[PDB]
C-alpha cells in the first residue's frame, strides 16, 4: 500500500514512514472486515488525486498479495 499511495498522489515528499500501511488499509475497508480487493483500488484510484489504468493497479495487487488469493487481507497488512 505505500508505493500505491505515492503513485496516486504523484508528490514524492508528503507524510509518514511505517504506521501508513495500517492507517491507509483501515481507511480503505469502509465495511470494517479488513479485506481490499482490486475493485476497491478502482474507487480509491479515482478519489485520491491522479488516477491509474486497470493493468498498473493489478501490478500493485501482485506486490501486496504474496501470501493470499487475489486480495490483501489482515496477515499481509500486519506483516510490516
Amino acid at each position: 500500500f505505500g508505493d500505491f499511495l505515492t503513485v496516486m498522489t504523484q508528490k514524492m515528499s508528503e507524510k509518514d514512514t511505517k504506521e501508513e500501511i495500517l492507517k491507509a488499509f483501515k481507511l480503505f475497508d469502509d465495511d470494517e472486515t479488513g479485506k481490499i480487493s482490486f475493485k476497491n483500488l478502482k474507487r480509491v484510484a479515482k478519489e485520491l488525486g491522479e488516477n491509474l489504468t486497470d493493468e498498473e493497479l493489478q501490478e500493485m495487487i501482485d506486490e501486496a498479495d504474496r501470501d493470499g488469493d487475489g486480495e490483501v487481507s489482515e496477515q499481509e497488512f500486519l506483516r510490516i
